[PDB]
């Protein structure tokens, strides 16, 4: 009838925190909740055969996802599918501890599997220059694959750019239609340059123009202040937006042609 411990997360959690900064866990939407830090989600997806976990963090905000699911209650051997964003330090680099932990097999992007089983990017990476410990992916995931597990559904959409394997995955919540949209964000490491990859632009702008188009009536991102998590959680009753991902890719659209205007 409101929040309860996301009224907590606003108040333990601030706007772009530290990534391995210890926060809270609480519900989204029926079987759906946060399981990450104040900086870094974590969405976990419960179902009658086991759950689904997006993202690990850190290998330090492993440790907090790995605390946050206990303290609602659920079984980390009851997570039997991991899934990821995008295949960055701050979000899949603590994979390798809650696969080992919880036994479930790790789904991955090819581009992003890659990083997974090396540890590191990553030629292709905008932000190519930390290693985390490597990961076991045991299934491949390509553009509108579905994942299964008992009563869950979910559906990816490679929507590259910031990464390679970048995915957004978009499931329902009993109802309420939830898309957990990736990052996008134009950055990379100094001297990468994006205009000289005119092959990833097109598939940037792909994911994009699909990512807008989706079914989306809730957004969540991987940095929760990407979406305006926290305001949500504290100015209104629901998380849920109209045209959630139709603003959020505009935006990314936005971003991207300064980026790109930042070329000459
Ligand atoms: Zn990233
Ligand atoms: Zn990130």
């Amino acid at each position: 009838q409101t929040a309860v411990t996301a009224e907590h997360w606003v108040d333990s959690c601030a706007d772009w925190d530290a990534w391995d900064k210890p926060g809270p866990p609480f519900r989204v939407l029926g079987n759906t909740y946060y399981v990450g830090t104040c900086g870094i989600a974590a969405i976990l997806i419960t179902g009658d055969a086991g759950h689904v976990l997006i993202d690990s963090g850190t290998d330090r905000g492993a440790v907090i996802v790995r605390d946050n699911i206990a303290r609602l209650g659920f079984s980390l051997s009851d997570v039997k599918i991991l899934l990821h964003s995008h295949e960055h330090i701050d979000h899949v680099g603590g994979m390798a501890s809650l696969q080992s932990l919880s036994g479930a097999t790790l789904y991955a992007s090819p581009a992003a599997a890659a990083v997974m089983r090396n540890g590191t990017a990553g030629e292709d990476d905008p932000q190519a220059g930390a290693s985390f410990p490597v990961a076991r992916v045991g299934g491949l995931v390509n553009d509108g694959d579905q994942i299964a597990l008992g009563n869950l559904r979910l559906t990816a959409y490679a929507t590259p750019g910031h990464t390679p394997g970048a995915l957004s995955w978009q499931w329902r919540a009993c109802c309420t239609t939830l898309v957990y949209a990736d990052s996008l964000s134009p950055v990379s490491a100094e001297g990468y340059r994006f205009n000289a990859h005119p092959e990833y632009l097109q598939a940037y702008r792909l994911g994009l123009a699909t990512l807008a188009d989706l079914e989306c009536d809730l957004l969540l991102t991987p940095h929760p202040s990407a979406s305006q998590m926290r305001q949500r959680l504290s100015e209104r009753q629901s998380l849920a937006v109209p045209d959630a991902c139709r603003q959020y890719a505009t935006g990314i659209s936005a971003r991207l042609a300064q980026r790109l205007a930042s070329e000459a």
